[PDB]
């Protein structure tokens, strides 16, 4: 008698949002043995050498005694790096095709609401003022995307095909059809010098923490907009608000804030040049997520190949 | 006191192994890494020294007068630094073109000698011969007759392939079946077998292996790109793939680079990718090159042949 090994789902997502996902789960993989943390003994706890997360409770996966590694739902893994880099098992994010295509989609189409002034005229709307406002081609107008990675490299290749004159950032130097692409701290503030669209698509660390703040918003041009995808703390809620309320900025996107759901005292929530947007631009497709997680458990079935995980010192 | 700005987004071992071949080649020079100089300093360069540059950088050199590449594909040159109207000089190098020559028929026979299918095999345990046919008998293409592709048709020929090559302009090569012009292309690949493409990235030349003309190819072609990501479509590469029309894909050069994990060709049973390695520059070749075309500008002001911005390449 050899223990088959087991697979414990860790969440802390609402009992009908975990049931869903089981559910999406159990069918991408059914050979396997897949239970809520909560339904296993101890004993059945020691048989697992993969968990599925899902902002699981650190405590919950420091009681999986044999636990080999580490499989979350969603692309960004902030918090899986401060509350589980200490058991030094790999921690898998989510990268998906269509998580890629979905982002690089939302980037265009609020990149296209700020660009084609969707907002003003909502604001002539509401004030029955009829008034058309001057046209610039996309050929004319920089689009900068920060983080060039799974999600950002596919929008700046729908922004290029849009026409726009895009510019892209990241850590390390890339190679992009038909897009300038800068790489290092060093080359930021030159390259935000040009931009009139900003998009963000970075992850967040203790480098970009405070990345946009009022020094950075200042290297923008007058009446730049922003988008942020990304995480909250990488913009400067102050600074920002600052530079709306002094006319640097025209227009800010927010899907994602310090606090989720965004408190009702926010000032975002009403102010007439910010957009929120409830951390929907792009959100995991259970389905094509459910068949990658089975893929990767089995080839580590198969062959033992754990997939690429996140490089903790890094960071993401 | 004229100077030379090395410019690149190299690692700084690469740049720093580059920066020793070029002082060694060039010892009169004054050659430093443009992040080393200052603003004055900046201001004495005429010629800089590009490997994937940051273009803001090179248009921070006020007295410049050339640009010298150390890669023979100029596409984001061209776009990105074509506004400065400095000429640009990329690299032609005998032992580039020696290499690639051997890549094409390297990966050639990776294909033709099965080895995609022996691997599979050994992963499986299975011990299987497969028929053997000879080369004589295998259509092999070229895209481009280039510095680069004419080299390779010539390996190709030289194994005993049926080689057939196609360029914009008519070639003579001899033992090649040397077709030009769009008219002619979707009739070459017809015939086949293998596919072998060494063309420039332009706007004439994206998208050109689309649906359509991955349909010209006979039922299981196999394809090599050494050329660029772009010239070759993805979606309709990955579905010629599963549909059995394509037999194998073995690609070096990709849209985004490096090539992100997300991308269906990683994980492809039916492709070999490759980091842009099929013909990397010769340090030594290369530097004597830039070298002796230093040299004669400082002796005699010769600038060398430059790209020309409206062809493209
Ligand atoms: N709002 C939503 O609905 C939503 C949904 C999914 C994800 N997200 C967010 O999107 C982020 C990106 O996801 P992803 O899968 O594209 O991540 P990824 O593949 O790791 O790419 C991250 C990119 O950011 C760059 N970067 C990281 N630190 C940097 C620094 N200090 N300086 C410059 N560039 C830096 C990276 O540079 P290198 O390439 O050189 O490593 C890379 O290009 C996630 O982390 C998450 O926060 C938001
Ligand atoms: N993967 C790697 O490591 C690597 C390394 C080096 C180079 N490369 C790639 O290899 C490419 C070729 O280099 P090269 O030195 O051979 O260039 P080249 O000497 O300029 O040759 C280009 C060839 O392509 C043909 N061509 C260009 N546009 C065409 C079109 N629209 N239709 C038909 N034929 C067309 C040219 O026709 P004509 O003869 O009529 O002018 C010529 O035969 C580079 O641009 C680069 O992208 C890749």
């Amino acid at each position: 008698f050899q223990s088959m090994s087991r697979i414990a789902l860790v969440t802390r997502l609402s009992p009908e949002a975990e049931a869903h996902w089981a559910g999406h789960l159990a069918r991408a993989l059914p050979g396997e043995r897949i239970d809520g943390f909560r339904e296993l003994s101890p004993a059945e706890r020691a048989e697992v050498d993969i968990a599925i997360v899902a902002n699981p409770d650190p405590a919950d996966l420091a009681e999986l005694p044999n636990l080999v590694w580490i499989h979350s739902l969603w692309a960004g893994v902030e918090r899986l790096v401060a509350e589980l880099g200490h058991l030094a098992r790999p921690i898998v994010r989510l990268v998906d095709p269509e998580l890629a295509r979905t982002m690089a989609e939302a980037a265009l189409a609020w990149t296209y609401y700020l660009f084609r002034d969707m907002p003003a005229y909502a604001a002539q709307q509401r004030a029955r003022v009829w008034k058309g406002l001057p046209y610039k081609r996309p050929e004319r107008t920089t689009v900068g995307v920060l983080g060039l990675g799974e999600l950002g490299a596919a929008a700046a290749l729908r922004l290029r095909d849009a026409g726009f004159d895009v510019h892209g950032w990241s850590r390390s130097p890339k190679e992009i059809a038909g897009v300038t692409c800068h790489a290092g701290e060093e080359t930021l503030e030159r390259m935000l010098g040009q931009v009139e669209i900003l998009v963000c698509l970075l992850p967040l660390t203790g480098e970009t923490r405070g990345l946009l703040d009022a020094r950075r918003l200042a290297c923008l041009p007058e009446g730049a907009q922003i988008v942020n995808f990304a995480r909250g703390p990488i913009l400067d809620s102050a600074a920002l608000i600052e530079a709306l309320d002094s006319g640097r900025i025209g227009h800010a996107v927010l899907d994602v804030f310090e606090v989720e759901p965004l408190p009702e005292a926010s000032p975002f929530w009403g102010h007439p040049k910010v957009t929120v947007l409830p951390h929907i631009s792009a959100a995991t497709d259970p389905e094509t997520a459910s068949a990658i997680v089975g893929a990767h458990v089995a080839d580590y079935r198969a062959t033992g190949r754990i997939p690429p995980s996140v490089d903790l010192t890094r960071g993401y």
